[PDB]
This record gives C-alpha cells, sequence and structure tokens, in this order.
C-alpha cells in the first residue's frame, strides 16, 4: 500500500542490477582473457554474484515487491529460484572463506604456500565448492512450491518444523560457520603479519602485498557480514512468524525489512567489482616490483623505464632487503643506477646486512656508480653490521681511484670495525701498499691540524 516505498526499490533495484550485471559480466570477460589462482576465485564470484542480479532480483522485484497474488514463472520458476539463490549465496559465502584461507597459508605458512598452492589444485577446489552449493541448495526444490491461497504464490510446501530446520542449516552452513571461519583466520594473519613488520633496516615487497590482502579481506567480511546478516536475520524471523499472528504492525515492518534486506544482498554483489579491482591493483603492483628488480639485476635499461613510468615502487626490497638500486650497483649498470635515482631511489637504503648500494658499488670496484651516488647525497662514512665503511671494501680489493674519489667526498680514513682494521690497515693486510701510501699522507695531515 505504500508505492513511493515500492517505486524507490525499483529505482535502487535496477541501479544495483544495470550496473552489477554490467560490472560483473566485464570482470568474467576480462578473466577469460603463478597467481592465476587469484582471478578463479574473483572469477567464481562474479558468476555467484551475476547470477543473483541476473535471475533472483528481477522475479524478487516483480512478484515480491510489486505483484504479490499472481506467480508468473509457474512450479518451475518458483523452485529454480529458491535453488539458484541458496545455491548462488552458498558459492558467494565459500568463496569468501577460501579466499581469506589461501591468504592466511599465504602470510602464516610461507612453506607450504609454495608447495601446496597450485593452479590445477584451486581448480579441482573451485568445482567443489559450487558443486557442494548445488548439493546444498537441492532441498530448496522440495521445502518451496506454487500454492492457491489468480491467488499462485512461491510459498513453502513443507512442515514448519522441516523448513525451520533446513533454513536453520542454511544460514550456518552459508553464513554463521564461513563468516566465523573468515573473521578467526583473518584475526590470526593479521596478529601473525604484524610479527614479520617487527623484523623491519629492510622493507620486503611480499611483506607490503600481504599487508594489502589482510586490509582489503578486512573489508570483504565486514562488507559481508553487514549486507547478508540482515537477510539470514529475516530468513530465520519468517520461519519463526510462520503463525497467523501476523499483525498490521508485524506487515508494515516486514515488509520495509525484506526491501532493505534484499538491497543489501544485491548490494554485496554490486561491489564484487570493486574486490577484483583491490584484488588486481595489488597483485600488478606485487608483479611491477618484482620485474623491477628482475630488470635491475638482469641490466635490462629498457624494461626499468617502462615501470618505472607505469608506478612500479622503486623502492621495493626481496627476502634479503635488497632495493633495485642495490643490485644495479652490485650488477654495475650505470645506465640503470642514474635512472632509479632520478625516479627518486633511496641512496642511503640498507639491507640486512646493513650494505648501502656504496658498500656493494665499492666491492665490485665500479667507478662512475660510486661518482654518481655520492652526487646524490650518499653516506661516505656509512658502516654495516661488520663495522665495513665503504672505503675499508675499496682499500681492501684495491681500487685506488675509488680511494682518491671517498677522501674527496670526506671519506673518514680512521673508521675502525669490529676486528678494529681501518681502511689503512685492510691495505696492509690484502697487500694493497700503493693505496695505503694514500692513506697513510691523509692521516698524517689531520694529525697536523691539531
Ligand atoms: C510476495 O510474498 C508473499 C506472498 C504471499 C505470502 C507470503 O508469505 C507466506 C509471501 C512472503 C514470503 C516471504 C519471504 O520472505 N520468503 C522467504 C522464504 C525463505 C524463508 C525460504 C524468502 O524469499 O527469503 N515474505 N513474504 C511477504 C509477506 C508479506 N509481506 C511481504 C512484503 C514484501 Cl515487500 C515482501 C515479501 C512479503
Amino acid at each position: 500500500t505504500d508505492i513511493y516505498s515500492k517505486v524507490l526499490v525499483t529505482a535502487i533495484y535496477l541501479a544495483l542490477f544495470v550496473v552489477g550485471t554490467v560490472g560483473n559480466g566485464v570482470t568474467l570477460f576480462t578473466l577469460a582473457r603463478l597467481q592465476s589462482r587469484v582471478d578463479y576465485y574473483l572469477g567464481s564470484l562474479a558468476l555467484s554474484d551475476l547470477l543473483i542480479l541476473l535471475f533472483a532480483l528481477p522475479v524478487d522485484l516483480y512478484n515480491f515487491i510489486w505483484v504479490h497474488h499472481p506467480w508468473a514463472f509457474g512450479d518451475a520458476g518458483c523452485k529454480g529460484y529458491y535453488f539458484l539463490r541458496e545455491a548462488c549465496t552458498y558459492a558467494t559465502a565459500l568463496n569468501v572463506v577460501s579466499l581469506s584461507v589461501e591468504l592466511y597459508l599465504a602470510i602464516c605458512h610461507p612453506f607450504k604456500a609454495k608447495t601446496l598452492m597450485s593452479r590445477s589444485r584451486t581448480k579441482k577446489f573451485i568445482s567443489a565448492i559450487w558443486l557442494a552449493s548445488a548439493l546444498l541448495a537441492i532441498p530448496m526444490l522440495f521445502t518451496m512450491g506454487l500454492q492457491n491461497l489468480g491467488g499462485l504464490v512461491c510459498t513453502p510446501i513443507v512442515d514448519t518444523a522441516t523448513l525451520r530446520v533446513v533454513i536453520q542449516l542454511n544460514t550456518f552452513m552459508s553464513f554463521l560457520f564461513p563468516m566465523l571461519v573468515a573473521s578467526i583466520l583473518n584475526t590470526v594473519a593479521a596478529r601473525r603479519l604484524t610479527v614479520m613488520v617487527h623484523q623491519a633496516t629492510i622493507e620486503p615487497g611480499r611483506v607490503q602485498a600481504l599487508r594489502r590482502g589482510v586490509l582489503v579481506l578486512r573489508a570483504v567480511v565486514i562488507a559481508f557480514v553487514v549486507c547478508w546478516l540482515p537477510y539470514h536475520v529475516r530468513r530465520l524471523m519468517f520461519v519463526y512468524i510462520s503463525d497467523e499472528q501476523w499483525t498490521t504492525a508485524l506487515f508494515d515492518f516486514y515488509h520495509y525489512f525484506y526491501m532493505l534486506s534484499n538491497a543489501l544482498v544485491y548490494v554485496s554483489a554490486a561491489i564484487n567489482p570493486i574486490l577484483y579491482n583491490l584484488a588486481e591493483d595489488l597483485v600488478e603492483d606485487w608483479e611491477k616490483a618484482r620485474k623491477l628488480l628482475e630488470a635491475a639485476r638482469k641490466g635490462q635499461d629498457d624494461e626499468v623505464r617502462i615501470l618505472l613510468a607505469n608506478g612500479a615502487d622503486v623502492n621495493t626490497a626481496d627476502e634479503t632487503g635488497f632495493t633495485p638500486l642495490h643490485l644495479a650497483a652490485w650488477e654495475g649498470h650505470l645506465g640503470i643506477v642514474e635512472v632509479l635515482l632520478k625516479n627518486g631511489a633511496d641512496v642511503n637504503a640498507n639491507d640486512e646486512r646493513g650494505h648501502t648500494p656504496l658498500h656493494l658499488a665499492a666491492y665490485t670496484g665500479h667507478l662512475e656508480i660510486v661518482e654518481v651516488l655520492l652526487k646524490n647525497g650518499a653516506g661516505v662514512n656509512a658502516t654495516d653490521v661488520i663495522g665495513t665503511a665503504p672505503l675499508h671494501l675499496a682499500a681492501m680489493w684495491g681500487h685506488l681511484e675509488i680511494v682518491e674519489v671517498l677522501l674527496k667526498n670526506g671519506a673518514d680514513v680512521n673508521a675502525q670495525d669490529k676486528f678494529g682494521k681501518t681502511p689503512f690497515d685492510l691495505a696492509i693486510d690484502n697487500g694493497n701498499e700503493d693505496i695505503a701510501e694514500v692513506l697513510q699522507k691523509a692521516a698524517t695531515r689531520e694529525l697536523e691540524v691539531l
């Protein structure tokens, strides 16, 4: 009797329909063309959420919101509707949990993630989820059916006791237990993730990727719970409210509660593509980073420029804490080092061992890179865990030209390490007598000031 309510809902239903159908459609079309196991889950969700908007929404809108009396889809359409709706609630829920499980494993079992996780395994698993959802939905073919009360309505055809149990079961199996598992695992994953963040002078890329996964998956569960709790609460209310005590106050309440509860289920399907965006955006950033470290190590000068331009993180590191700049200098790719520092690479970055790019540049003995790094404000007197300054390494491996370069930029010749050895001492040890003379005079000059 409140027509505005129905009209307002129609607008929102159509809005969620037209966009949500197109959104999930495009997501499936896009995916059709290592971590391609993510895509399978996002494809699984897209499919489940598409089917709800395409088949469930329009039937719901027509024969539950507007036209109450005559059921326009017959006995098959009645049974099918409730089957395909329940199948898709299960699939979506089970997929969302599988997602939080895969993240949890990736975080809390890195060793297992490498071995256990495989494309073939995921394909077989997703097939089981859909099949599990389909089997658990069969009861809806027998529990729901047409009744005449012209007066043809898609109402339960079993006794309330039976109906209360099948739905009570579905609510546990396709929400409560799923969300329980998910929420817990995500919290355990969040607790475990903060351990690995505490290890940080490294800043690993894989950690940063997982860090984001937790944030995305936190949103997915909070989003799923708020969207699906009202729906499940209403269906539980309906089974226990099946007595003919329907006061006009209860009618009014349920009328709006039905509209709102179902609208949020369609919202949950219409936001599904946003998750795809958040996932692909996260995975692409992770992929760009790996490629940047690979290209920097490899020396693919052309690739580096591309990656940086598209938005690859210049200050990424591997498990050990080596940034692309670190590797570029180590492999002696002057052209790359110049590009990285141009795009804003951290000149004073350290690995686990405490080695700045300048350490590795001195070790190898690439004069041109050293001069570049120092121009960009490198730490001349930067020491590692052993206590080795770059001059120590330059002197030890006999790079007299680098030794002169460093001292020019204000290198401390008097610096010592854990073994107490100065660069001059390391030159004498290694037998770089020519370099030692340069350091010998350097120390004597400083004494003259005092
Ligand atoms: C058009 O719907 C009916 C027509 C005649 C009799 C009816 O109830 C016996 C129903 C019916 C069914 C439902 C309902 O919520 N059904 C559940 C069934 C499940 C518990 C299995 C669902 O689809 O989630 N709700 N529901 C409704 C009853 C009364 N007012 C309603 C107002 C609206 Cl806007 C929607 C459904 C209503």
